[PDB]
């Protein structure tokens, strides 16, 4: 139908947006610090820990299967990738630091965001 049609063209248009979100996220990271999973061999307690891991690329793959249906979804994850960090790190760490800096930075993207993904529908 035409209808599911201009449904999928929305998906898609929300999609770029979401992309171009994602990108000036990841550059308030420049250490890298969010880029990656958290590797298991790495941090064998990681799980014990931290129930819903989540990262950039892990972001990414979703997205380019367009699997986040509105931006309160993506927000959910950049969420995650903060607030985990947050509490397997200490105060005191370089990594809960760049989460703090990076929720900060990424607080003036996703405020624009909501506006533009409310104005364009
Ligand atoms: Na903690």
């Amino acid at each position: 139908s035409m209808e599911q049609v201009a449904m999928e063209l929305r998906l898609t248009e929300l999609t770029r947006l979401l992309r171009s979100v994602l990108d000036q996220l990841q550059d308030k990271d420049p250490a890298r610090i969010f880029a990656q999973p958290v590797s298991l061999k790495e941090v064998p307690d990681y799980l014990d820990h931290i129930k819903h891991p989540m990262d950039f690329a892990t972001m990414r793959k979703r997205l380019e299967a367009q699997g986040y249906k509105n931006l309160h979804e993506f927000e959910e994850d950049f969420d995650l990738i903060i607030d985990n960090c947050m509490k397997y790190n200490a105060r005191d760490t370089v990594f809960y630091r760049a989460a703090v800096r990076l929720r900060d930075q990424g607080g003036v993207v996703l405020r624009q965001a909501r506006r533009e993904v409310d104005s364009i529908g």
